């Protein structure tokens, strides 16, 4: 059976922290005033929740609720416990508070306020500094929950909250965010297909912190190369073909091999052979003032099949791309 594999950095900081910690099982959930909180406007809805500007009638702040559907019990105080856990740390969304909601019979999440745009909205059109800037950003909100044991596991355009003015960033939604635990399997229908990693498309279950650098260079090559999204797959299978055109087969069975594991015989009939493609094969007029060799030389660090070895966070946050970032 597969080979197992375990982060090389972060490994054990679950297995040694009080039980509290990371059983989110046994989490009490410390109730709010649901009065203090009036909703605005409806911003949208997934799948998990619907989400709204609200305004907190205690202090006048806007903020945002989000009203979970039902799911599972377990994931709602997952989501909690990870929030407090990593309430604080750089870029993370700020829990400002749980209400019980009258009318959906759930837990709603009250969120500091962010500007209602997503990075999908403007990454877009970000000049090369400022793509370095934000992605830095990103990195101190994925570099802190993976010191505290937790994987985002949806990382996308979607989830990174950008005020633009402000020159401020919010890594959001933790609903499918987990606790790391050496040796533990995990489910892999987690992230949106086109960020998520090979781990996932190959049904490997005991990934780590790693998966969400997968995400984070799916989102660096898709601002580099103005190619949105980078690996454009119509569905899970046909998302790891749109990778190996890219990474190449033969490298891609390197990576099984090392692990153990056997594509779905699906892949026979679909997956071809394709070399490994130098990344200059992706710029062009309209994209190479986004490029340069050290973009290209950090895409290519977090774009690996092998999870073990991307770029952890903090060695993409030490990569020569961002010695043009001027650092608080
Ligand atoms: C359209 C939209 C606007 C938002 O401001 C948020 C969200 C969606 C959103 O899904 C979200 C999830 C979350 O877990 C925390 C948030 O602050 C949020 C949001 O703030």
């Amino acid at each position: 059976g597969p080979v197992p594999s375990r982060a090389r950095v972060y490994t054990d900081v679950n297995t040694h922290r009080p039980r509290e910690y990371w059983d989110y099982e046994s989490h009490v959930v410390e109730w709010g005033n649901q009065d203090d909180y009036q909703l605005v406007r409806k911003l949208g809805r997934g799948k998990y929740s619907e989400v709204f500007e609200a305004i907190n009638i205690t202090n006048n702040e806007k903020v945002v609720v989000k009203i979970l559907k039902p799911v599972k019990k377990k994931k709602i105080k997952r989501e909690i416990k990870i929030l407090e856990n990593l309430r604080g740390g750089p870029n993370i969304i700020t829990l400002a508070d749980i209400v019980k909601d009258p009318v959906s019979r759930t837990p709603a999440l009250v969120f500091e306020h962010v500007n209602n745009t997503d990075f999908k909205q403007l990454y877009q059109t970000l000049t090369d500094y400022d793509i370095r800037f934000y992605m830095y950003e990103i990195l101190k909100a994925l570099d802190y929950c993976h010191s505290m044991g937790i994987m985002h596991r949806d990382v996308k355009p979607h989830n990174v909250m950008i005020d633009h003015e402000h020159r401020k960033l919010r890594l959001i939604d933790w609903g499918l965010a987990e606790f790391y635990h050496p040796g533990q399997e995990y489910n892999v229908r987690v992230a949106s297909r086109y960020f998520k990693g090979p781990e996932l498309l190959v049904d490997y279950q005991m990934y780590d912190y790693s998966l969400d650098m997968w995400s984070l260079g799916c989102m660096l090559a898709s601002m580099i190369f103005r190619k949105e999204p980078f690996f454009h797959g119509h569905d899970n299978y046909d998302q790891l073909v749109r990778i190996a055109k890219v990474l190449g087969t033969e490298d891609l069975y390197d990576y099984i091999d090392k692990y153990n594991i056997e594509l779905d015989p699906r892949f026979n009939d679909i997956l071809g052979r394709h070399s490994r493609k130098r990344w200059e094969r992706f710029v062009h007029s309209e994209n190479q003032h986004l490029v340069s060799p050290e973009a290209l030389d950090f895409l290519d660090k977090l774009l690996r099949y092998d999870h073990q070895s991307r770029l952890t966070a903090r060695e993409a946050m030490e990569h020569p791309y961002f010695y043009t970032v001027v650092k608080d």
